[PDB]
């Protein structure tokens, strides 16, 4: 799902291709908005497991006390709101790839259970005593510094060294050269389709601004900017006056 042939991304692509044939755990880091799930899916797609499921568990989009239920499943009646027997992400990912996204959101109790599961493949549904097992290839990702999280006692040390086998550091958007405009063009067409518009090009000032702006929010911020432009304007061409703040203002500091 990655777009672009920039020098730093081509190093990423080589690691993805080599790692895909291995079952070794991948640990993706990088600034917010750099494409960790895109990277995780690309590893799966290049792997011999590509025809099996790819499952992403976003530990941030879930309350911390419910990550275990989302990960391992639960039986009906396990806790108060357990109206149904839920199948965990580990079961959805059996014979495939499981992405543990924003993994550092797990509490230390769940990190202990996860350490067990990563070693043995065994787990229990929440509220159940029965042991089960699955075969998943792990891909971990976080926007925190996984090492600082270990130092501040927030992440298990033995868990870190079990997961940090194949690290991948995604480059920030500002360092990806021609990728910025290529991604911007893809977003322009897609958001035009989503909004019923027909933008097809960027004016030269907009291209210069996009290529020199630091994009602290990376591709997420670029998505915001393109959506802002397409929603608020109707034209074939993106003009400089359409670019929202703080793009020009913070670019000059
Ligand atoms: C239309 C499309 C595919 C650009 C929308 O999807 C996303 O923006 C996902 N993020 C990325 N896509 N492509 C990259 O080269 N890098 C990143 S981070």
């Amino acid at each position: 799902g990655f777009i672009g042939n920039s020098l730093p991304m081509q190093a990423v692509y080589r690691v993805i291709e080599s790692a895909a044939s291995s079952k070794a755990t991948v640990f993706i880091t990088g600034e917010s908005g750099t494409g960790k799930e895109v990277c995780a899916e690309a590893i799966h797609a290049a792997s011999p497991r590509h025809d099996k499921p790819f499952i992403a568990l976003n530990c941030a989009a879930i309350p911390k006390d419910l990550i275990e239920s989302e990960l391992f499943g639960h039986v009906k009646g396990a806790f108060t709101g357990a109206s149904t027997e839920r199948q965990g992400a580990v079961e959805m990912a059996h014979n495939g790839t499981l992405m543990l996204d924003e993994l550092c959101e797990m509490d230390l109790d769940l990190q202990s259970k996860l350490l067990r599961f990563i070693q043995t493949g065994t787990y229990q549904k929440v509220g159940s005593s029965k042991m089960s097992s699955v075969d998943v290839r792990f891909v971990c990702a976080t926007n925190r510094n996984p090492w600082e999280e270990v130092q501040e006692g927030r992440f298990r040390e033995d868990l870190y060294y079990r997961l940090h086998v194949i690290p991948i550091s995604l480059p920030p958007l500002r360092e990806r050269g021609g990728d910025i405009i290529e991604i911007a063009h893809a977003l322009l067409g897609l958001m035009s389709l989503e909004e019923g518009k027909s933008f097809s090009r960027f004016s030269e000032p907009v291209l210069r601004l996009f290529e020199s702006y630091s994009w602290p929010g990376n591709v997420r911020e670029l998505q915001n900017v393109i959506r802002n432009i397409v929603v608020l304007n109707t034209d074939d061409e993106v003009k400089l006056e359409m670019v929202p703040p703080p793009i020009l203002e913070h670019h000059h500091h």
